[PDB]
């Protein structure tokens, strides 16, 4: 009996059945040695636990579909008149799981080992042996495209004074939950620490997290968990801590309030989850890995402005970037909060570290911003041609001149254009993170001539601070007339103070995946056509296949259009096999979830759309411009507008792949 003498295990005892269809069967020690969480009797996550299982003996995490037959329901039961806590069981639900033979089989072409090794034993799937259970290895997942680097090897250090760090935070009192005490005079500190810490104002069991304090505009999460075997692993260790206590700390945070949160990362799957679904309630997130850390694992999480927002649409490309500069060297960072102005003057005498033309697509001089940028910068003009919607970096000796081309509303329908002004923006936005650009001076793009005679001003704005929001970067907007900078001071002073929530309920739901509104998942439980997130493999439905298939596809083709192009061809028949074969080079065991929203038209290509495409052997088919192709044209395929777009970063979030680590 593994379970024996342990009070909080039932998401293991949840997990004993599911586990049991794929061979496997834990022991006590076997349970002990996996999680900390069931050696030292703590609430944990079956789910989370269920990922871990997967990594550890098949060396691929759940997306792999490996667990994503339906069988055994795995069913979390929240508090109720019934139940005093929450509580995991196999009661009937929607969600179920269990081993899939069949996904074992198709993985045995490239890994032999799933069809010949024997049953509850570890695959090593690149050596191809096997050995008991062991925590110790199968540390990397090889499925996954990781959203940012790892550490190669583990250095503890001794931390700075934590005062140097919480100044950079502009609110006097501040609620700290932290194992050891933060000497900050400065500040006024409420204290929080788990039970057996003398000295401290308040003392809880932060496994089960703390129940709600008073407000604060300034929550500090300063609890750690411990490296075992890897970075991977201690981001595993630590997922459901930084949910608990998030989940927590919003009891306690002001609308318009900071959270920093200690983390190691989000690796693995499920703290990537967590932390998005967490940063949707917030204006901007960024991190930090200042001289207070005691590893070189450690960053602090620094979630902004808290608004609750439901319907924001937040991507991790921003972030991803951030994060792993900082774990690579190249960034600093630290939390100092970017902020908006306005200057009247010409921009080309601007200060800031780099100034974004307003461009065409002919990298040509013209009227505008541009004829100051061409007089002062006429080799930025060297070669500048970059095509609509997209971004191209230069420089004129000391200076990087960006030439974002935005659309022509003339030549473009409203929709259309909307996604390529929004796309342009999020161009400046990914060279201003890829080369950490600390400050940036831009115009409003598409409001002078390409405006097509109409005052664009209030959507020209606010696609520039969709995507700007997602950079670290000071941003100095330089405009035209009186008039409009009195109307961009507005805009900005507005959007700069969030006095209350959009929504009360502060749950973090890890799980929500966004979906197009005439998705045939719409009702279900996970799924939802007003929230969540926006990408996934579907795993557990039938477009798992498709949804595995584009995002393969998407790794063999790295540019987009190509991509695409061979998309419409996978669409039509020539199946999987020969699309490799079109590929070069090495396959790469691992991919990125497919975008769940890429428009919110009917073409839109969802697994789910190209799944029944495919399933009723179309001859032809109809792309939207959300999906865009080869400037050519494709046989079969009709090239049609999008009618509703989204405004969202289109381009797939940078990613290591997992296998660098293995
Ligand atoms: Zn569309």
């Amino acid at each position: 009996n593994p379970f024996s003498c342990k009070t909080n295990v039932c998401w293991a005892k949840a997990l004993e059945p599911i586990l049991a269809t794929a061979g496997i069967v834990l022991t006590g020690c076997q349970w002990s040695e996996l999680f900390p969480q069931f050696a030292d009797d703590k609430p944990h996550s079956a789910i989370y636990a269920l990922d871990v299982i997967c990594i550890k003996f098949f060396g691929m995490d759940l997306t792999s579909g490996l667990f994503s037959k339906q069988s055994i329901p795995l069913t979390y039961h929240p508090a109720d008149s019934a139940r005093p806590v929450a509580h995991w069981d196999n009661s009937p639900g929607t969600r179920k799981y269990g081993y899939d033979h069949a996904i074992a089989a198709e993985l045995s072409r490239r890994f032999p080992v799933f069809q010949l090794a024997g049953k509850g034993t570890q695959l090593d799937l690149q050596t191809g042996r096997t050995r008991v259970i062991s925590a110790q290895h199968n540390l990397v997942p090889v499925n996954r495209n990781l959203p940012h680097a790892l550490v190669p090897e583990y250095k503890e250090k001794q931390p700075g004074p934590v005062k140097k760090f919480l100044n950079q935070f502009k609110h006097h009192s501040v609620l700290v939950v932290s194992e050891e005490k933060i000497e900050a005079p400065r500040k006024r500190i409420e204290w929080i620490a788990p039970i057996g810490i003398a000295g401290a104002d308040k003392n809880y069991n932060l496994a089960f997290g703390f129940p709600p304090q008073a407000r604060y505009d300034l929550v500090f999460i300063n609890i750690g968990t411990k490296y075992r075997n890897h970075h991977f692993q201690q981001c595993e260790d630590h997922a459901a801590t930084l949910k608990t206590l998030s989940r927590s700390a919003l009891n306690c945070l002001n609308p318009g309030g900071t959270l920093v949160v200690k983390s190691y990362g989000y690796a693995d799957r499920n703290s990537e989850d967590v932390v998005t679904a967490l940063a949707r309630k917030f204006v901007r997130v960024s991190a930090a890995r200042p001289d207070c850390v005691s590893s070189n694992t450690e960053m602090y999480l620094i979630f902004r402005q808290l608004d609750n927002s439901r319907t924001r649409q937040f991507t991790p490309h921003h972030l991803n970037c951030v994060i792993s500069s900082v774990y690579e060297g190249t960034r600093d960072g630290v939390g100092a909060a970017p902020s908006y102005r306005t200057k009247r003057e010409n921009i080309a005498d601007c200060q800031e570290e780099a100034v974004v033309n307003a461009a065409n697509p002919l990298g040509r001089p013209g009227e505008g911003v541009c004829r100051a940028i061409y007089k002062r910068w006429p080799t930025s003009f060297t070669d500048s041609a970059t095509e609509t919607g997209t971004a191209r970096m230069t420089v004129c000796l000391g200076k990087k001149v960006i030439h974002a081309v935005g659309p022509d509303f003339r030549k473009h329908p409203e929709a259309e254009a909307l996604k390529l002004l929004q796309n342009a923006y999020h161009a400046v936005a990914d060279l201003v993170n890829e080369h950490n650009i600390k400050s940036v001076a831009i115009p409003l793009l598409s409001t002078g001539i390409y405006a097509a005679g109409k005052d664009r001003l209030e959507v020209s704005l606010n696609c520039l601070t969709t995507a700007l929001d997602r950079t670290d970067a000071d941003v100095t907007i330089y405009c035209l007339d009186k008039k409009w900078k009195e109307r961009i001071d507005a805009a900005l002073q507005l959007k700069e103070s969030v006095t209350e929530l959009k929504d009360e309920d502060m749950e973090i739901d890890d799980e929500l995946v966004w979906i197009h509104p005439d998705s045939c998942l719409k009702g279900r439980k996970g799924f939802s056509t007003t929230k969540g997130k926006l990408y996934s493999y579907f795993e557990g439905t039938k477009f798992h296949q498709a949804a595995k298939d584009m995002a393969e596809i998407k790794v063999l083709f790295p540019n987009d259009q190509e991509s695409n192009e061979q998309l419409c061809a996978y669409i039509l028949g020539e199946t999987m096999e020969a699309i490799r074969e079109k590929c070069p080079v090495d396959h790469n065991p691992s991919s990125s979830p497919p975008k769940t929203l890429p428009c919110l038209c009917m073409y839109a290509m969802t697994p789910e759309r190209v799944h029944r495409l495919r399933s009723n052997n179309v001859k032809e088919v109809t792309v939207c411009s959300s999906t865009p192709l080869p400037k050519h044209k494709i046989k079969n395929v009709q090239k049609v507008q999008c009618t509703k777009v989204v405004l969202f970063n289109p381009h797939t979030p940078a990613f290591v792949p997992a296998r660098k680590y293995i």
